């Protein structure tokens, strides 16, 4: 874990809970001190922060780094995609290991482990997908949860006749990882009706990409969050909901929370940026740019209203999902929007977008900032509060940020390999000047300074408390009766 | 159609759309006049309103007289059944066909048909439950609309390996039937988890009728209804949910038609009159009274919701789905719930719950009342005005109403051949005094003068204009834009 | 009354409950036949409809002709304001009273009588808006709904210390108008917080029309209706919100009505037609066409969601808000919108505009739309079915539509008097061709034939039954007494 | 500040944002260090803690100790009033300085820091009542926060003639208190409609305690708390919604949190724990000791539904309101209710009732119980981390906690002074063992070992981040523009 000695002073230090100023030193990867006239070595190095923010680093708990697709692979790997972690503020990253259907889940994990603890600049989890179920399957999950530092699986209810499950595997599956203090993850679409949408979108000639997003309206989204919140509620298991794109979704989940429901919600930086109205622009490439699923809705007051539940504590955390092709690799649905391969850029712009649309909106305050960008991350995958909090003992990655830097977005300068940014011209309020990771300075003057296959596995229990003390007690509460009769 | 002429003097007539003061005139099973001073036949019968409420006769949606259930039938056949409709104010029922899968569609109709025209005391019309789906059944179905005067159509999202449909049957099923110019119904419930929650309960060794209702919480309905829906709006149909027994469920409808879905829900008497805790009667028998599917629910803030969303026109209509079995049938699941045979009664008792719930409530106004129990079923099953309305040339079924009566309900005076009423002990304001339909006094006094085989079969047109103008005009824009490159 | 023998042909008749087709015979400002063959007399003048939609004439209920204001009138007049009513398919007009503070009622109403009696085209009616209270003006009122025909009448919330009333007066007011039988309106919108919001946007030096639309965001016209609703409820009365133009405002309805609140809503054309993003125009006379209060909404999606309500029914009734200005004497206010007179136009548009926005998108069919044009105001304020309904013994008020019809609006062929119209260059779908009045044809071909004062005022009844039957079951359930202790 | 040393062993401890096991060790009213093998002189008094909870001890935000009224005072003062803090698990409290209309704001505090320094067991603040308005009291109000340590100031909308203020008046205030970095509360029910009710109850005959809550339904408590959010928003002031009693109330709070207002609300012990239907009991002075205002709601599902959104974080904090006055004080209405003096207790059972109503029964986790019962009121407020908090540097407030005891509540055992308890004969589901404040053992085995005066007056500084972050941005955005034409 070793780094060099570290002190940043005159910082101001914003933390979920409060902010206040004190001066942080570190060592060996890990803060040592917090508060004024600290007594330490003599020519340690040091920054001068001057009053300017120090905030915990990113927890981007979606990313999608050289995933395989059909023979390729996203085009970020798990070097170039944490650079570009960094560069935007994000110390930590949570992939998603995606087993072909039946193959197997350890292997996979294995081998996502190999690539990430190779290439890998900051830390990173990892997040198990299920995209099969039978009994092997579910003797993996157990494995991966006892011995193998995984506590988060995603299911799809999308992508029928590749990964779909049915109502009966999905109850099985939340009853499963629910007993075994996992978080259930979905992605939640309705694959059955998308099937027939795209059908009939195709049947109507409409090949473009604005047939992707027409073919997948968000009432298909919201129905299977619905189904999911409702089985998930049968099954006493905790729910979070990936990719949040729709106002639909997020009422959904808004609703259900006040229910008492344990749910969870996960925007996005594209839902949480733009829309979709680019689906219909003229250039193909551009509009192929913007091609994910679910995808970014049409209604333009989309962006405006995600921030704002975000900003209310409805949605509690972002990520970006990150899955970024080339060029050519969109091409290959250039005649079928259906072949399109799914996916974005947005790990290196999370937080600037949620900065510029939320903060500097005046919806929520540098602390619920903080929030929605680690702090919840951290809480709910059990990382607490080693990541996502800056206290004496606590893992040293931490940002100092500056809230009146202004940036345009431009696939000229991003770290992504892509050729197309779909926040391309934006204007955005809020960037990092300085990042530390693992008590290592890796960003400063423009300039990052990493090292490859530096980050480390971090394993994540079950049973976060978080997630897991509301769920304890309806168990335990539960003691249903009969009527005693002759 | 031949009926002795006959005159309703002094009475005060009530529709859905207007009150009013007049006499009215019958001959020959439809309405002839209306006014003041009308000019009659010699020795014409004649009653006398003294400005009592004459309404149309009620229209009970759902009912399932003599159905089959494992090679028995329910107690109330078409006969006894529909004297239980008459007997409480309703002068025309719509049953449900129900194929056994991979049976015919239409030899069950013809069944059906057999059935009903040989022992109803009114008329009627069907529903034909689809219970399987498959590239022969959609032929049938067509056939049924072109010929035979079907218009109505249910599919099952409950009932796992029995008569569940997935989600791919459901989408073709209302992209054809809307295409047809049919209503689409829907038991909506979630038969997957049931069957998981079924047996959890049966695990936890709750075997009795609570067991029934805790296996099948209110969620379940909620997103059974949810995805209907949205299916029903993809597919550009119209969606009638049948058997509205939850708040939440009912919650989802009124949400959905505010953004414009085409979109109907069926209260029954059970939901819109009693509630669920009886489930919790220790007396057994009492208990699997109750047991129907959605079952009634255990929060007792429901009934009177349920009236004040009838009330506000965000459900439309109401049905009874009478299914009556007797002690002895309930009993075959007595060391078993889900062995219990669903079903209760209702079709009695329909007119006046939701007169003493709703308007002696002041939630709803007498004409209100008319058209949740006559005249929206009329518009949405393409019977008006020839049903659900008091007007010349509408046949000549109808009510005398009083308001100001009240009944106990009991098991003990029901036309029902059933040992249990649900509603028992109950006191309801607003009652039938006389009822006639096809022109014939079927009911006075309280004696009623019923001939079996009498009704006639109703077909029904598809396209009604109430249903599917809209559903029209949305195809027409639904022409689809394309960018081009 | 009298007017010549008229007969129409292969129309297709459309009203709020059924379409049909069937001739209709008119004589003497009634129909007199509806159906088939009808047999009638030799050489009647006879039009030809081929089976295109003849629909009950329009029902403005809500206009301003001739409005006094600060010495001034608004630029059309109850002769030219009708015209452009007829012209767009309105056969009727409701407009409002207004009496100068400390004046009497009753003579405000006579005057009205006289203007209008002398100049409308059509028949008419007339609200009375309470811009005081006292014991004498409670006295009038109960004269004017006894002797008078009146049975609507309107507060302000709105109006500080011009017209605005306490909480206390309203109170009061709903409580006698409720005992009365009397619809109670509402403009509402918080005078309190406008007049500062005014002055703080003046102190800003924002005296252009976008300072009105910013001095009255929708949140105050929110806050207004709550409170308004909530005393309505209190005192069990029914209540009527005019102009709505917000999307939080119909909600608030919407979520009213759900409850069992007695409340209605009146949407204008310019809140069904347009939004409020033309303050912002540079030219100065255009934006100042829009000064209307509440103002159009800046929120663009506000049109479309307020069809959306008036669809579902949870908006009742159209009416327009008519009150027209002079480019000059809106020009008063060109260096303080606080002085430009508020106004615009819509009596001409409002059937165009609710068939091309609600109808041809498919949110309503053609039986919503004329209960929403004319066949709910009709039983709200006690005109059913003498108008909103073709049917014999009704008035001979109606109106040959095309839908396929498409127009665009301008005011240079518009018949107001105003250099602008605020749909200006909008393109319509849907318009009359035909205009029956009173039994005569005074629009056909582009034509108007109108006659001046040939209009009738139509006396209103109180307790229409379709606003009080609940109220009334509401006051005699009551029953309140004391805990035996 | 002086206190013994004390190390609390095996404890688990509890904060809003995590769990977890450690030994605690304080000194001089500090807490000096947790973690595990702690070193730490000998024989220190030491207590097993055995796994048992520790979290930080409760601060309840609303207090009424030996408040003036009518010559008369509440039964508990502020000695035996935070006895019964204590013994419930709080260990601060904020209570209301109450001025006269028309005396010194000023005076009126000096008034109660008096007689708080000198009698309160434990640490304490101050709201400050603003009663009436003019350009002084605007002064005073400054002056308090500036030199005073006040930072909470709360207006009346209810008690017409007494307290109750304009919407003029409001706005201006709200505009100042926000200016000036305070949190601006109210009492939110309509006084003008109240008046009337009350008046109409009695002119009815309905004088005992049912009168009340029958004259002050919870529509007129939803309606001024939406005109309170609304003039809130509009002036970019924080407000706090007190005594929240109601499910409307409730839902309005959470609606507008959605929306990004930045609006706090205050259920009570009372309204978490039961419900009001206790009104009509025959028993008169059971009756009577529920009589607060806003009243418990008659709706028996309202307790239930309030627990519900304080666990979802839609009500953020929990207070008592205490206000206790004896059996003869109360008899002073026994002939009208509005004479009867208001308010009930609430502080000993506060603790108590959420963790039955809300994490016994899994609706709220053992986290979110301490945010609602020390943490959230500490960063309203601005005591953040000071108090609410178990860390090094925090006062040494702190409790072990019983979640498995099980206590029934009543007027013979508790601290009270009054004779009657609202909460009698109820069972409550975990209870503090051992209470530390000010780093000193206050309870343990039942018994109370307290020192009058001890506590002090914590200073509150305006501006608190958790408050005010958002409003500083918003005022900051406010760069606006005008159409330069
Ligand atoms: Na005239």
């Amino acid at each position: 874990i070793t780094s060099d000695r570290l002190l940043i002073k005159g910082g101001r230090i914003v933390n979920d809970d409060q902010s206040f100023y004190a001066d942080i030193y570190m060592e060996d990867g890990l803060i040592k001190q917090i508060g004024d006239n600290l007594i330490v070595p003599g020519g340690v190095k040091t920054i001068e922060a001057n009053g300017k923010m120090v905030i915990p680093g990113g927890i981007d708990v979606h990313t999608h780094y050289q995933m395989p697709y059909k023979g390729m692979t996203t085009v970020d790997d798990f070097f170039q995609g944490t650079k570009a972690a960094l560069a935007g503020g994000t110390t930590m990253i949570i992939d998603h290991v995606v087993p072909e259907p039946e193959s197997s889940l350890t292997e996979a994990y294995e081998k996502w482990r190999e690539w990430a603890d190779g290439k890998s600049c900051c830390d990173y989890a990892l997040h198990v997908d299920i995209t099969h179920w039978n009994d092997s399957v579910k003797q993996e999950v157990q494995n991966l949860i006892k011995d193998k530092g995984v506590n988060s699986f995603m299911v799809y209810m999308a992508y029928k006749d590749l990964y779909q499950v049915s109502n009966t595997e999905l109850y099985e599956i939340f009853t499963c990882l629910g007993e075994l203090g996992a978080i259930a993850q979905v992605h939640a679409e309705n694959g059955d009706i998308i099937a027939q949408e795209q059908t009939r979108m195709l049947e109507m000639g409409i090949t473009g990409p604005e047939g992707h997003v027409l073919s997948r309206p968000e009432e298909l989204e919201a129905e299977a969050v619905f189904r999911a919140i409702t089985i998930a509620s049968q099954t006493n298991c905790p729910l979070y909901v990936t990719k949040v794109m729709s106002k639909s979704a997020a009422d959904l989940i808004s609703q259900a929370r006040k229910k008492g429901n344990v749910v969870f919600g996960e925007p996005i930086t594209a839902s949480l940026g733009i829309d979709g109205t680019h689906y219909w622009s003229k250039n193909w490439a551009k509009a192929a740019a913007f091609v994910t699923s679910p995808p970014l809705s049409p209604d333009p007051t989309t962006p405006d209203y995600i921030n704002s539940l975000l900003a209310s504590g409805d949605l509690q955390l972002s990520g970006s999902a990150h899955c970024t092709f080339s060029t050519a690799q969109k091409a290959i649905g250039k005649d079928n929007f259906t072949a399109i391969p799914e996916g974005t850029n947005g790990v290196e712009e999370r937080m600037s977008v949620i900065w510029d649309k939320a903060v500097a909106t005046g919806k929520m305050d540098e602390n619920q900032f903080v929030a929605v960008t680690s702090t919840n991350a951290a809480k709910i995958f059990n990382l607490y509060p080693r990541k996502g909090r800056i206290s004496v003992g606590s893992d040293s990655d931490l940002v100092i940020w500056d809230p009146d830097a202004v940036k345009i977005v431009s696939a000229k300068n991003h770290q992504s390999a892509a050729e197309y940014n779909i926040f391309e011209g934006m204007e955005l309020r809020g960037a990092p000047l300085v990042v530390i990771c693992q008590g290592k300075i890796m960003l400063e003057d423009g300039n990052l300074h990493v090292t490859q296959g530096a980050g480390r596995f971090i394993p994540c229990s079950p049973f976060s408390d978080y997630v897991y003390k509301r769920i304890k007690a309806r168990r335990k509460m539960a003691d249903l009766h009969a009527v005693p009769r002759g």
